[PDB]
């Protein structure tokens, strides 16, 4: 479960697996006939971390439905085997089976979390082959949910597909592969630490942190803590697992003004240092507090979307996206719709942007007669002990993250209907329990006639509102979508909890314009816009603004995605819309603080 | 009823009262209040011709509901009262009512087809008025249908709109005004002709011109026949109202190729020029034969759609796009859907341009519960009646263009449904029974699940389809969209009679672009064409193919419309895509006769 980020350290080796590995397309004989236990023959070459889907030319590859195999060569020291040797893979998407040599050494479910495993060096020959199978199949079992009939989610007159292929219950294409990156690492054999776990203390005007170390093994425990500068403000040795340390001076880590303290651990010949940020979060009354001061969200739903990888990590576009947020004067993002690498959440504990951090959890909607939240016997949806992991995992994950000030149990389920309630209940309890900061959680709010029975008002600590006032209702008649926005928000208004948009937005095709309201168009982009915030400006609970989206992204295909969705305030190589310029415009005026 | 172009002649004047007029929208009170017996107070000014609705940048005129006053002054020669003066309207979009000083002169329904009204000369003072009330409202009983709820033709949520609008049953934006040119022409007061209508006999290797001459009055009547050069080839003076002409050395308007004659027509003092194309028009078997040769189409549905007129005569565009479809080396169009500028059909005439001439029965269906052609006291269609004065009207307009090959009747009705036989069959007779040519018609097919029923089978010389396999169906599977596609050609193939395609198509945006089957992108737009016409090229009896459309044109607002229609081949300006250098390419290779 423990899953610290994988770093070269005195005591740790961290060998990058990535590049050109080797590709093979499944048959329905892959397994059969045991591909795993030679070189892949008559195989592709692909790169390490990516997508596979948008690599080639090939329809057939990009819709492929069931198994890949990827491989390589895999030949290391043999002095590596004094220490732990351990297979980190930060993200298969969506499931994966692990082979060295001959051997299956782990399996795993969820696309977009780390999974590891020793490799036993008894297994270790002179050299050795690593495969990994990726199945990219999605049903009403996987996170994120896959249709299991014919429909799209997106038809006028029937007709017989070519070929099976995955039915996305969600707005995105469904890119899979190996994500992120594969690494080796190595630990002590004998005595290293598996987790650490830090949180902050700020009252009576005295900043600690606590710390609690879990380790395997026997042997002594340090702990310092360290300016960026390296002057060491805290520290004590042969400690116990759990303990405090004051920091004098301490500097509040704060949005757009991140500082990160250095903090490193050792246990017997082990050593880790984590960086973290101080700083405190809660929700009192209507108002969403970090550090105590009310805080208004200025941002974005994103997605990992970038061509040619697809949802593969990107480093430079990390780094340019980050840019253009504070370009824009924006504040936060959201992690729509799935957890994000770590070396994003990482980048952005170092520039002091705020997340909201998400499950797996979209498409948990049978009916965009069964509802989603019958007993799975009689059909109901089959996610709830797979939502309980990915919770889990994610939290472990994240924990120790000063930019992540929320936890998104998912987007837009049906939480209008009967049995959400008892669906979501167990969820919001487990990411209590578990996140030692104790954040706010809350689950996205998918747009819906019946949205006084929306069960995220007995379960959230933020209201967060996926709404489309002037896109899918209202279309093209703004003054209608203010009156009709202007209603819906006085009833969460009159609840006095803290609520936001966490979407909203139009498709927007880079260079069509009219200076006459038109869908599609760039002015009418800027206009949804202005009629929205004619309504949020004017209620006092309304505490953020996160636009859908960042930028335009893949989707499965139909006759309302104009290549993809278009609702970005840039385009998919990052070139602003005109209201992108709006928004910057607009979050220049707005503070960080203090704004309602 | 009977239309003849207006021309200036030796006995003819013409004037043309196109500029700028004043305009002013109706609030409710525009009759109540009698605005046609002033000057329009406090009003605008608006082109005319033109459509009026993106002149402006006002979304209120663009989406105006009901009525509106045109205006100008018309200070006219006293000495034009000694001869008949006739205000000829070419278009005004829908229906109109015309006033000079108080005086109601004319009401016409029908927004697509010329009307005219002597102005009595006890009525012409000094200076003189000219006032058009032009209503854009649709419903039930116009032609093009309007729905009467508050649906849209291209919803997730419903919302009350903010003011009333017109509800379009069919894929074209509502652009209303005076949309061709208005002019006030003049006649010999007491012998004139009033109509024209020719005829061509081609047998026994003899070609004569057959005329019949309409009159008022009594007088002595001439006609003579001239080639281009102006040498007279027959002639003959004091003759009946009807008569034949040989011939001699005839050249036939063909295709590519036209050849118009100069039939000069005297009736006492009046004199009126008409040019008339020799050419011979019959279906035999599964041919479609053009002076007896196997013709086979290549082209396009159009619009007359252009910025900013709209609808509005726009005579340079009218060139540039037949010059754009002798480079793409097509050979034909249909007016889809609604007859065209006689400035365009006369340039077909001139240019050798076949033509599909079509009324305005757009929407005639109401299930795209109520059956379309239920009897009137149940809710069925209340456009019969109108429809047979469409036909009336288009065919006396039409009658001598050698360039019209084919009348189609309707586009899409409902008519796989039962009724559809009983409401279509008086309107077949009456064009059969009115053109003197007796030329082929048909009524273009809904894409329809029980396309066997369709009662196009009973009625129809071709079978005119109107088919979207790969976009409306099989969208990003062409491999199925192929077997779709030949199972329904193979059942049309096996009647024997002539079939083609009038409409086929794939939403495409100029610069969106993937090197893999991508919806809207320029290449599927391509591969959509290539998968059809891999099934159209293997059947005998498809004699032609119209694409939907030539270019990019204005509809509705709604979530399929990205900033209007994208089916082009070219953009709204005129710019060539991807497929439209295909079609050259295809085009090229494909000969007017005797392909198949
Ligand atoms: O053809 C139509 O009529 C509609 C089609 N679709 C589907 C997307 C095809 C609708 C979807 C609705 N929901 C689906 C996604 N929710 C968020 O919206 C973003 C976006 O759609 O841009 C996604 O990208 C985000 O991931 C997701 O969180 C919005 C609400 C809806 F309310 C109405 C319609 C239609 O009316
Ligand atoms: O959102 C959807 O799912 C669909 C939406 N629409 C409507 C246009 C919004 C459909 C329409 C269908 N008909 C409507 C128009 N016919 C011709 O098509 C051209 C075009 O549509 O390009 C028009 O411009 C031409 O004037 C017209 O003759 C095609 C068949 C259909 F079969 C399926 C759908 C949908 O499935």
């Amino acid at each position: 479960n423990a899953m610290l980020y994988p770093i070269l350290t005195q005591s740790r080796m961290l060998i990058d697996l990535s590049g050109t590995w080797r590709f093979k397309l499944d048959d329905g004989s892959g397994f059969e006939k045991k591909w795993y236990e030679k070189t892949l023959d008559d195989a592709q070459l692909m790169p390490v971390p990516s997508s596979y889907n948008d690599i080639k030319e090939s329809a057939d590859l990009r819709d492929h439905y069931g198994w890949v195999f990827y491989q390589r060569d895999l030949n290391i020291p043999a002095y590596l085997k004094t220490q732990r040797i351990v297979l980190r893979f930060a993200a298969v998407t969506h499931s994966a089976k692990v082979y060295v040599n001959g051997t299956l050494l782990c399996e795993h479910k969820g696309g977009f979390l780390p999974f590891e495993t020793e490799i036993p060096e008894n297994l270790i020959r002179d050299e050795n082959l690593l495969t990994v199978a990726v199945d990219n199949r999605i049903d009403h079992s996987t996170l994120p949910v896959g249709r299991e009939d014919e429909s799209n989610v997106l038809s006028f007159f029937p007709y017989t597909p070519t070929k099976k292929q995955n039915k996305p219950n969600f707005d995105f294409f469904n890119y899979c592969g190996i994500t992120r990156p594969v690494k080796l690492y190595t630990t002590p054999k004998d005595a290293y630490i598996s987790d650490i776990t830090l949180t902050s203390s700020l009252e009576n005007n005295t900043a600690r942190i606590n710390y609690k170390i879990d380790t395997k093994g026997s042997a002594h425990t340090a702990i310092g803590v360290y300016t960026k500068q390296g002057v060491c403000v805290a520290q004590t040795e042969n400690t116990g697992t759990e303990g405090s340390l004051t920091i004098e001076n301490a500097v509040l880590w704060e949005p757009l003004k991140p500082y990160l303290y250095e903090v490193k651990i050792s246990f017997g010949e082990d050593r880790y240092t984590l960086p973290y940020g101080i700083r405190s979060v809660a929700v009192k009354g209507n108002k969403f507090l970090i550090n105590n001061k009310p805080f208004y969200f200025k941002g974005y739903g994103k997605h990992e979307d970038t061509f040619p990888a697809g949802r593969g990590l990107n480093m430079p576009m990390n780094a340019k996206d980050i840019s253009l947020m504070k370009w824009q004067g924006a504040n936060s993002f959201r992690t729509s719709h799935y957890p994000y690498s770590e070396e994003m959440m990482r980048l952005c504990d170092e520039e002091g942007i705020v997340v909201i951090d998400e499950t797996t959890a979209v498409g948990v909607h049978l009916n965009f007669r069964v509802n989603t939240f019958d007993p799975i016997e009689q059909g109901g949806i089959r996610t709830q002990s797979h939502h309980k992991e990915v919770i889990k995992d994610l939290i472990a994950r994240d924990k120790n993250h000063a930019c992540v000030v929320m936890w998104s149990i998912a987007n837009e389920a049906d939480t209008g209907s009967k049995g959400a309630y008892e669906y979501f209940k167990p969820l919001f309890d487990l990411a209590r329990e578990l996140d030692p900061q104790k954040r706010p959680c809350t689950l996205v709010s998918l747009q819906m006639v019946n949205y006084k029975e929306d069960c995220t008002i007995k379960l959230s600590d933020v209201f967060c509102l996926n709404r489309y006032y002037g896109w899918y209702t209202c279309g093209a008649d703004l003054q209608a979508a203010e009156k009709m926005c202007r209603e819906e928000l006085e009833f969460w208004n009159s609840l006095g909890k803290p609520f936001m948009y966490t979407e909203y937005g139009a498709d927007t095709v880079m260079g069509l314009h009219d200076t006459t309201d038109s869908m599609f168009t760039e002015e009418y982009q800027v206009e949804y816009y202005k009629t929205n915030h004619k309504v949020t400006d004017t209620l006092d609970c309304f505490i953020g603004e996160q636009v859908w989206n960042f930028a335009d992204f893949a989707t499965s295909q139909g006759l309302i995605r104009v290549q993809g969705n278009k609702k970005g305030l840039f385009t998919r190589d990052r070139k602003p819309k005109l209201a992108a310029h709006y928004f910057k415009e607009r979050w220049s005026k707005i503070p960080d603080f203090g704004y309602k």
